[PDB]
């Protein structure tokens, strides 16, 4: 994840101009091995036709250079980009809208298993705690950086993400599929306890919490459903063919011929050919957005930061369920206790942004006297 | 925010022609400056090509003029700003969906939250501050605005979206991200609380306080994922290639040529380029839109209005659970009493919409006597 | 509101062009003023180049017309039009589903809220009476023919949407903010006080009750932002700059010039630019679309009946509160009382519509004997 | 409804191609009429053009060709209906999806009313009957197939829907609006007696019912907005034109000239102008398309079967509350009763598909034993 | 499905260059016959022409091949195809979206229904059952591999997800429509009688029970409607007819001609039409996309595994109701019993995913002194 919202949150003079300086998760460091090897390529060819060639072979060679330059429009690269793009985005905002978070059921768990005593403690730290490794199982099922930091159960075990006894009750469990699953099946058992023993004081509180924990449950689901059901490949193999064989025939077409035959649109020969690079920039890195989003799971700059994430999970879901238990600031009449209409103040730097209220857009109509009566 | 929805209501003679008559949230406030550099650099080189260039140099300059006007159309300006504004205008209505408004919560908190006595007043204020609490904590991190009026938890005391006990417990509470979950946590362990006390008579309105109050937790989270998840820096690199790459080659594909040589498109020579003005005009104006929507939250005209919406949100809550609780307008017999079926007035500016009921499209079908015959 | 889904039921021949004979909600309505202004305007420059130029002077004026009409083409129109109309569209459609209908909640109402005594029947009106004041309010706020036939709060009064009393409850509460949220706030706690008071039995009803309502409260909510947050000023006027700046470039690009100079494209010299009167109903049509709808609560003859909706929602919402309260048709055996498989009859008009069951896709492969076999 | 999942079941050889060949909702049945009169036309004009015109006629007819031809491609129609065609396929999407199914509501009432004598069954029965009548009264008001089934509520009386008493009712309760409101309200009227009278053991699951209720009423309401809110007429006859004048402008410049005067794109006379013909395929059945989809409700061949799904709605919700209520099948230990791993078995023809579970995309990564090891 | 997941998580030089080399699920699998038949044609009308015709029908052969050529593009095929395979990706999303997965429903079913002794085992093994099977007898219905794994109800029976009694039952409810809703019935019956037998505690954890069930009855239902609701078969017809008759014409406009003639365009006569190809494989292939997605319940590659994902759901929803059924890990204090602040460790290959975390894009903005005070 790479964050430049402070950079653009207003749109200023060059807002987006300024963002061009930036190497990580930069189109420059996406597509410069390919812009090398294409360039490459491309003055290889430019030799090969300079010096190699001879008459003949040199006018053979010019007549398919502008053979090829009339057809490199005849593919339909935008529109097959445009849709597959457009697709990959929605999948990649919908993977991060099935990251799975525990504030919600945290909160529940906080403040419907009872008892500050040791007893309770454990009970709702082992509650969250189950929601914590369901998310991590998933994670490191689906997310490669996950994957490297957990490469087997024993390294959950290790991070204290599942205890011995979680483990060997997994193998005693084990089916040839992934156990995302079991965790929540456990949170359903181990709450349904704790009301049978009284620490969940009514059936509705315990409603709540495996409404929450089963909306976890389904953000898995779907995390597991875009890992194994990928882009159609023949979706993405059309997306591919359409920009290599663009750039495979812009190698011959957009060579710089000789002038002297003076051909239409070859009068002047530059050396470098500037628009075939921006359309190679363009093109290129409208695809390598798909390249880096289609998985975003991966190690990209631009991929989500699972590690962060199952850590900051880890953290805030015990403190809440544990520290934070029945442990409340101190409850005292606030700054507007009387105050009917409170106005809180704005520093000089915020003086601008006060506004009076928008009363809807029929609120300045003007009507005459006879035009407001109400007729029988 | 700029609202022009009275200006547009009616579908008038020139309706949007009356808008190129705005300056705030205008398209000429947002790229008057990038169009003023983009025409100085056109007209110094208008001045050095008639100028300076020597009458070879001229005629080289002359071949390239020709030469990059056949490949501005090589640009697909329009497919690449054509997807990313829309992805930028959706984010853009998601992030206005995920501002939280207690409205909902403190209808609930109101209604179910009993006692007229100090200790149920102090209870109700407390409950809808820790709502506006979480919903201030989670702007000030993704406002500029916000952040500019409360820049530190002190400001947030000063102001009294926080008391110094509750400044006291967040320092205790400190992790090192975003503490803005922890009012959730508290509203959930004081409304249990309050239940446990007897102040919420039943277990299902405590479920139903803690359903409003997660729905305002999902949003705020949806804020900060929106923040931090930005457009992909590669999609918007892309987009800002494309259309500064066609603006520097329009800046010497789109000169006016000596019409001297009557070059073809070259054969009379205006002074100012209107077209290409039309056209920077049309494509950087579009790019704006994406340029001042990114980041909805900034200081710009259309930006949201965060400092207003928590002005309101405070003194509309405070208002709803303090001076409302159980404070209603007298109940009588309605102006309908035993009359079955109304018919309110209308004035003469009104009566126009007075309306027969549409009873579905299948009212006005004939069918013969012989048609409408069962069969058995 | 103008409806012809019975005239489009079938695909018949020239479907679509019978509806071209439409004058309420038609192109021609919409685009009649300007399409005269464009006439006229064409005509005087018409005029104007046939008689006042001289020689020299229609010269230049021809060749700055065939220079326009190579630049007509440069404008996207199309693009930005396609973008902004389907934003516009998408708009629209969620307005209408944001219009609140008590439906829900007046069966709820009618069922839960119990008593055919006075205090009952007075209870039931006046909480769905609420949830008629609330939407009123926001409606006449949005809407400039629910304001023009409620120009002010006593006109609600003398109405019957609200009682002397409310009035002057709400103009005890007032904010400097719309007030369209007060009604949510008293139906909460008239709610809870028919719930202590044992008119509503269960607080589950109760939870029910509240739910509805407050799915009609986020219904007002969202009416409120789309009627405050407009689509982007910048997006309209890019998008009007494209429409007029076109039309303009084509009151001089499309002119009929003298076909003694036999300019290529002007041979014959037709005196109505038959092909741009064409273009200027298809954009600028396009464009009233948006126009139309982008406020659909003004006057337009497609704009949404907001009135129609406040009547019918008070008639249906209080006959269903007050006369069907436990007021039920007798409770018989039907016609299919010992049928185990009813068949309702078809008239002669509709026995074409009789059709066997889908039964799903597969069920007509056909196996051999072999293939069917289970495996070990 | 054309049902032909069954064929596209795999990607064959020449899936789609196979379809061409089928009449019952195909294009030819939709443009057969509109092409005929535009093959008249074309070939009228044609005759005129080669025999009724003199000379000086034919060439000024031969220059009108030539000037029609080349604005025939100004016509944007391709986006115009490109953008149309998609709001329309999304409306006929979510009007199917708003069409109501007694399932869940008719499983919560088998389950929750309880009772095998007879008032249990009629109340059973009345219930669900109460819910169907809400649908049916819905569906003749928007389906010219189901009006024309039951063009009266007497209709309704004969076919089972309703009871003469339940007419009664409706007669006594009429409003100058659709009265398919009804039933919900006597639903939950009814439902709220039966919880009085012990016939729902709990108010949980009366608020289920009111809920699965309450579901089916939303989707009704979809069904009259989609019915009542046609898609804007501007919109419809914006893209009516487009076609419409495209097709005008072909029948001039798609003409074929003389050969003699050998104008360029005339080389060869064809009589059958086979592109222009498959332009008209396409653009016209792209609008049939819609012309047929615009009101689902009709009597197309792709139209929805709303007579059947009333019929299957009537017998399966009257079988499931009456038959199968507390009637199940005997409840035995099943195949796997002590088989921890079931394995179902394949017959030979579906061997092929046994698969090794999908693990996640991690699974295969390798790291070595040191890049395993944790870090302090 | 065909998973590539793991090959894309990174953006890696040429990462979509490698999935080229892939034969299931691609794009040469699914049009190499189709393209071989092209091939053959095409080569079969070459031979044709430069054989068999002579000198005036070669030259008539030529002025048809030029004539042909021109149209070639008046096809929109790529709009046609754009707006199709969006729909059909659409559809297929949801497709998968609606495939119903017993996690939720067996975690309620394992923790409420209570009893380690035979009966209840029996009655959640029963209720997992009821709901596995209303899955199966949808897929069977929907699936054609899983309906040629159980081509009948006794092959249900057979494979243990029916037993002999409840094909009896079945056999006894018999009506002409598919008879996937049966088993939901049951599944509200059962439960109702658990409710009341004591198995289950609380009628609010049969209200969670049956709001489970009845999701996955809206998902089954969701499938049978995909399965019926074709996409029109005019709109398949209409994108058939695009991509076939651009390639039937393609057959003769992408001739090579005699290079003596020396016409424009046929300079050099290469024997394989390369672009026309490379046309072919980008237009069919992505035609392609929507013959394979159309329906992914069929058999291709990438279609659904439904077979899979039957036998997982059995296995997985009889394990989480029998074996885990109050059978939890020995709840013990974790690792971070008394640490604040939970860091767990990172690997060697994982230390370069640690990250401090995101503060909020207002974090680094700075304010002096005078303007962070508040004003009064
Ligand atoms: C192409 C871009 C070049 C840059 C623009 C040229 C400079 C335009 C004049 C300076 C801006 C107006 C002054 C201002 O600061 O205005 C504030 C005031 C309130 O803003 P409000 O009217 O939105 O309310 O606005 C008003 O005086 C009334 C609004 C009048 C604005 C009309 C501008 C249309 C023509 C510009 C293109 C030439
Ligand atoms: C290109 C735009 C130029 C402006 C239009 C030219 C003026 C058209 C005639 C004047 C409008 C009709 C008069 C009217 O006020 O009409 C009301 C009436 C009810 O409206 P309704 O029929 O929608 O129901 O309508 C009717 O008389 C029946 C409907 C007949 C309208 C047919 C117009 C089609 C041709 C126009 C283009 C030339
Ligand atoms: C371009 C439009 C011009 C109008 C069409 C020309 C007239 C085509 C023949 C008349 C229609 C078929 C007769 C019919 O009423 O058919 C009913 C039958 C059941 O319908 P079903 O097969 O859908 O099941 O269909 C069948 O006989 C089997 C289906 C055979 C239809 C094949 C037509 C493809 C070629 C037409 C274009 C030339
Ligand atoms: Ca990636
Ligand atoms: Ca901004
Ligand atoms: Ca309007
Ligand atoms: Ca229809
Ligand atoms: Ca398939």
């Amino acid at each position: 994840t790479i964050t430049y919202t402070s950079q653009v949150a207003n749109a200023r003079l060059g807002s987006f101009s300024r963002l061009l300086l930036c190497w990580r998760g930069s189109i420059y460091k996406l597509l410069y091995g390919e812009f090398l090897i294409f360039l490459l390529c491309y003055y290889i060819i430019r030799f090969i036709y300079r010096l190699a060639l001879t008459e003949e072979q040199q006018l053979m060679f010019e007549k398919l250079t502008l053979y090829c330059d009339s057809y490199i429009q005849l593919i339909p690269i935008s529109f097959v980009l445009g849709f597959y793009v457009t697709l990959v985005v929605t999948r990649w905002w919908n993977q991060y809208e099935n990251l799975p978070w525990p504030d919600r059921l945290m909160s529940l768990v906080s403040g419907f298993v009872e008892g500050k005593d040791e007893q309770g403690r454990l009970l709702r730290r082992t509650l969250i705690r189950y929601a914590n490794l369901g998310n991590v199982l998933i994670l490191r099922s689906v997310s490669t950086a996950v994957y490297k930091r957990f490469p087997s159960a024993q390294h959950l075990v290790q991070a204290g993400f599942m205890t011995p006894a979680e483990h060997k009750q997994l193998e005693k469990l084990s089916l040839p599929h992934n156990m995302f699953w079991v965790p929540w099946v456990w949170f359903a058992n181990l709450s349904m306890k704790a009301w049978l023993g009284g620490r969940i004081r009514d059936p509705i509180l315990l409603q709540s919490l495996l409404n929450e924990m089963n909306t976890l449950r389904t953000q898995c689901g779907h995390l597991y459903a875009y890992d194994w059901i990928s882009i159609p490949l023949v979706y993405t193999q059309v997306v591919t063919v359409a920009v290599y064989s663009f750039f495979l025939t812009c190698l011959v077409g957009r060579q710089f011929l000789n002038p002297a035959k003076a051909y239409p649109g070859h009068e002047l020969d530059l050396v470098v050919p500037v628009f075939t690079f921006l359309q190679f920039f363009f093109y290129v890195g409208w695809l390598k957005v798909a390249e880096q989003l289609i998985n975003p799971f991966g190690e990209d700059d631009d991929d989500f930061e699972t590690n962060w994430i199952v850590d900051r999970n880890l953290q805030v879901s015990l403190l809440a369920v544990d520290e934070m238990h029945q442990d409340l600031p101190r409850m005292e009449p606030d700054m507007y206790w009387n105050k009917p209409e409170p106005q809180p103040p704005y520093t000089a730097a915020s003086a601008q942004f006060r506004r009076a209220s928008f009363m809807g857009s029929t609120f300045n109509i003007s009507l005459n006297k006879e035009e407001m009566e109400f007729q029988p």
